[PDB]
DNA sequence: GTAGACCTGGACG
DNA sequence: CGTCCAGTCTAC
């Protein structure tokens, strides 16, 4: 669940559930079966509700609902995928939440590690502040000012993994692939990047996110792979055209890049128990 | 900057 | 068996 997976998932959810009426939501296992989500009791007390939209910003997804007869009464379902969260049209393994729509329609959210989150709110004010905590969506926003990179004396890989400083949506596999394509050493500080490197990086961020979004089976939303190939793709970053028809890992979790160059599995980011692995090829990515 | 935790495996020896 | 590896928040 990196930006592209969450965006595609929302598009599929919109295809199958926009305009549908939600009658009930149940947490059959995981964290929310042990302790209910924030705002759950009030939400259930207000069902049924019609789904007006399903949107995303970076890795954050949310459902917007309302009472047909009371268009003022607007509710939101906040959802975070974590590391293994997945939505599906069938009750897959690790199903945690079951959404019951009218006419027997069903939607399921499964999450093996249970790192995903759910929150219910009928406050648009709160949702807005939540969205403001996230930087511009790297996939959906075509006019981001990444030149802001230069203001940070931090490793470029850290700045890109951050969901607020420059933009939102990039995760561990996307950043590794983007820096390799841009030929930039992960350790390189944003403050040391040239304007030439900046515009180059921006190019690849768009290329990689769009390629990922257009893919049908990268592997992090397997429960909807059949649906992925039965729905189109919004034309984000209209001017960018990836040559490959399916996203492929050039360095992430690889022993060597496509040309035999050694791939290092570096521990640049995090500390203690939150250390992430950054894959890069020293022969290709340099500090220039 | 450094450490841990949330929670459940898969892959490997 | 055991040992790594696999988004985000909290605390000294």
């Amino acid at each position: 669940p990196e930006g592209p997976e969450v965006a595609l998932t929302a598009d599929i959810l919109e295809k199958y559930f926009k305009g549908k009426t939600l009658e009930y939501i149940d947490f059959i296992s995981g964290r929310y079966s042990k302790s209910e989500p924030e705002g759950y009791d009030d939400f259930i007390a207000n069902l049924p509700l019609k789904v007006s939209n399903v949107d995303t910003k970076g890795k954050f997804l949310w459902f917007e609902l309302f009472d047909p007869n009371d268009k003022s009464n607007k509710w939101y379902i906040w959802n975070t995928f974590g590391l293994t969260g997945m939505w599906s049209l069938f009750e897959a393994k690790y199903t945690r939440a079951v959404l019951s729509f009218d006419n027997e329609l069903m939607a399921y959210f499964s999450d093996m590690r249970n790192f995903g989150t759910f929150k219910f709110s009928n406050s648009e004010k709160e949702l807005k502040r939540k969205l403001n905590e996230l930087g511009p969506d790297f996939l959906k926003n075509d006019d981001i000012d990444i030149s802001k990179i230069k203001k940070y004396k931090q490793p470029i890989v850290a700045l890109l993994m951050d969901q607020k400083k420059i933009g939102s949506g990039l995760g561990n596999y996307l950043v590794a692939e983007i820096l390799y394509r841009a030929k930039i050493d992960p350790h390189k500080l944003g403050s040391n990047l040239t304007d030439q490197e900046i515009e180059n990086l921006w190019y690849w961020i768009k290329y990689e996110t769009k390629l990922a979004y257009d893919s049908n089976h990268i592997g992090y939303m397997v429960n909807l792979e059949n649906e992925s190939s039965k729905i189109g793709r919004k034309n984000y970053h209209p001017n960018i055209h990836p040559t490959e028809k399916e996203f492929d890992f050039l360095v992430y979790r690889k022993k060597k890049d496509p040309n035999g160059n050694k791939v290092i599995a570096d521990k640049i980011i995090g500390s203690g128990k939150n250390k992430r692995t950054t894959y890069w090829a020293p022969a290709i990515q340099k500090l220039e």
